[PDB]
């Protein structure tokens, strides 16, 4: 079992104020991989001092140098890089392949973003354009706090942790204690790379105390938190009396509207998506809506791609999906499938308990339903498994007012081979996102909600613009 | 006395539910000049309600249809514009001249430069500049909660509902209480241009009742709130269970850094931008940082122009100072300019009561304090009187220090004719806006603050996007 209890904090690994130990548990076999500690306020308070300390002269530095720290990170990344991805997988249950080339490799592509971002970057221009006396000037925050789940651990640190670096920043984060240890390594590929003492703190630590402490510091003007809407709106409630700016990324549930014009491989295509990291992604296309016409054809696909969906470790090779992280989102899946049996919705394939020859992990099944209906649990709350629900539609108005039935609003999707009747869809569906005909948004772009999702604007230059401030000079 | 109890709401004057009488105080006389109800919840449901149903035609309107409202309303705003000279000067004790050329004239001003803005804008653009298949899109945010306060009404008002309307928004405002008549005449305005019904809506009421309602109501999508920073950190706790985007224009406490190179007016225009409006402006530059060599000369000329100042009341013509709005601004404003004296700081000119001869009214005597220290009440304190703080420094880094001592960023200012000294300092000052040599910014310029003074960003483009969310179309 490994020993890491240890917190960064101003460029050396130091031990707590007190023991708390939290041990972290492997998903696929339920057995602890190694002990952390859980911080006091104290530990914050060190953290953050060691930041506003570093600030100091961090924000003088030019961004030439900053991007060549920036640069360095990388490269120790990559050498670090299948460290990673067996870290990951260890603590998550990310099956190793995926666990390299999806939870690691996103990092390292977000990384690459910012600086082609940064790059096209700079910190004084025009004020409005033609006017050359008043400029625009952009000023690193200050001294931030980053918080950061368990789900897509690396994809949503490097988001957090480079942008505020490039930015000007110093930070505290505090990644997710049940899978910390991805950060820990991030935190010794900075220290690795030479970044200045007290520029980047890590402390491991719960919502509850070290979260909501770091949320209504005096001393960060800003929160970056990627998570629950439950804890969004707390992290909110407890910034606001220092007036932080709050920037969040929190849940989903995407709607998927499949037209009988869509593609040959659209139906494939959405049920695999579905299921990805073990459906543990806030935007995942988990509402299919589809139309009258093909809805038979969609149950029947959905039903042999769930049967052909493998379950399996986290260490294993190859393309199943592994557990989910804990007993706990185990429990709360496991209740979900279970109302939506009493709810009434067909039950097409999968449902509750372990696959079948499975004895220990949260492993649970590629579950499909059908005929769901507005007011079931499935189709209202996040799930967070590799859990399906279909339901049919007849009109253009009838797909809309179904995606739009929802208080959430990240990633919605879009199949038809009609482009003029994709364009009038995704200009009704009300999200920060929409992926059309399985198209990725290009990189560069940002990653972010509307309404319950947040309405964070991370990656490329949406990103590093969240760790600046705006100053408007009259005459320059 | 004016009549003035009722509410707009869905295109018609209508009574509120329940009878709640709050007389509209005249400063100049401390006399009663209306009656207004003071609403309630049930009063706020309406107008929502009103507002949702709106919203589900008024988001098609086309930006060409949009923009025609706009020029309608401002062509009514013209015709209007003696008539709302005149009540702002009753209901908040503008003198009658700058009550027309400065409160009305900066909400026309305003109003055009969003009609400039939104010609420039497009709903639609790259997301990718040179990428072509990927889609940024603007959609109106939706039913917007709108709080203006007393001081600069008519600027306030136009910087919120201008944006709304051309970014497709419905919205209930709810104004200042104590100077709740200027909203009104608006309210007829928009009225007479014919905007549809429901689109805009206007209740009374007070903070602690309907204000933080609005705040917490889940129909709304945002609150755009204008006020003190007390009142802004309530909103924002009140909106953080909604997620709803909050801009918040807050209070200031701003710096006026005059180094001895300054040209011959610095000094002069410095003080006489204190006590401007009677100093109740968010951004009016109040800590005034003189370099050594001329500090006994800004002494002096502070002496002079403050005793020069005039005082009467709004009703007369002329170029002195009103009234403060209010018996309980004149009495935290006496309270401040008294911790001022028994702190030790020099009272150089002014001080606490009426000025001579006038025997009723919220009068405030144009004051000066000298030798101000860092611990005062009146270098922490926003007053919102005629009262101005000097001080002196003997470096740079001494001048940004003390600019920097504080919580709020609004507004700094810089006077020297060293054009290198104007631009370091300038980069130092932690402030949303910075004025140098008297340079107004541009119109079309974003106003708003950092830190406790908000991060709104209103006027001209940024502000037509406070109303907007985004979203990103993969494939368009
Ligand atoms: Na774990
Ligand atoms: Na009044």
């Amino acid at each position: 079992m490994l020993n890491k209890r240890k917190f960064y904090i101003n460029g050396l690994w130091d031990d707590p104020s007190t023991p708390h130990d939290l041990y972290v548990i492997d998903p696929s076999t339920e057995e602890a991989c190694a002990v952390i500690s859980l911080g006091s306020t104290r530990d914050a308070d060190k953290a953050i001092n060691a930041a506003k300390k570093a600030f100091q002269t961090w924000k003088t530095t030019s961004p030439h140098e900053r991007l060549g720290f920036v640069e360095k990170i990388l490269e120790i990344y990559e050498k670090r890089s299948s460290d990673m991805a067996k870290t990951i997988s260890m603590e998550m249950g990310a099956p190793i392949d995926m666990a390299l080339n999806a939870q690691t490799a996103t990092g390292s592509s977000h990384i690459r973003n910012f600086i082609k971002a940064y790059k096209e970057f700079s910190f004084q221009e025009a004020l409005i354009e033609g006017n050359e006396q008043a400029i625009l000037h952009y000023d690193a925050i200050g001294v931030v706090g980053l918080i950061t789940p368990w789900n897509w651990p690396m994809n949503q640190v490097t988001l957090k942790v480079i942008p505020a670096l490039l930015a000007g920043c110093t930070m505290v984060l505090k990644p997710s204690e049940i899978a910390p240890l991805s950060a820990m390594l991030f935190a010794e590929i900075l220290d690795e790379a030479a970044l200045p003492s007290g520029v980047f703190n890590l402390i491991n630590g719960d919502g509850a105390n070290v979260g909501s402490y770091l949320s209504a510091h005096p001393d960060l003007e800003m929160i970056s938190f990627t998570g629950s809407t439950r804890a969004g709106k707390d992290i909110s409630k407890n910034a606001s009396n220092t007036l932080k700016r709050v920037c969040l990324e929190l849940g989903g549930k995407g709607a998927n509207i499949i037209f009988a014009d869509a593609d040959i491989d659209a139906l494939q295509r959405g049920v695999r998506h579905c299921f990805y990291n073990s459906g543990q992604s806030c935007n995942a296309p988990t509402r299919m809506l589809v139309e009258q016409a093909i809805y038979d054809k969609a149950i029947k696909t959905a039903k042999d791609i769930a049967e052909k969906t493998q379950v399996g470790p986290g260490h294993q090779t190859g393309n199943h999906i592994g557990p989910v992280v804990s007993k706990e989102q185990y429990d709360k899946i496991q209740d979900l499938i279970q109302s939506g049996i009493d709810e009434g919705a067909t039950l097409v394939t999968g449902g509750t308990g372990l696959p079948m020859g499975m004895e220990r992990g949260y492993y649970v099944r590629p579950t499909v339903f059908a005929d769901v209906k507005p007011h079931m649990r499935i189709f209202r709350e996040e799930i967070f498994g590799p859990v399906l629900s279909l339901l049919p539609f007849n009109t253009e108005d009838e797909a809309v007012t179904l995606a739009n039935d929802t208080e959430y609003g990240l990633t919605n999707y879009i199949q038809s081979q009609d482009r003029s009747k994709c364009r009038r869809i995704a200009a009704q569906v009300r999200s920060g996102m929409v992926e059309v005909n399985g198209h990725e948004l290009p990189g560069g772009s940002y990653f972010g909600g509307v309404k319950f999702s947040g309405r964070a604007r991370e990656g490329g230059l949406w990103g590093i613009k969240e760790f600046l401030d705006t100053k408007a000079i009259s005459y320059w």
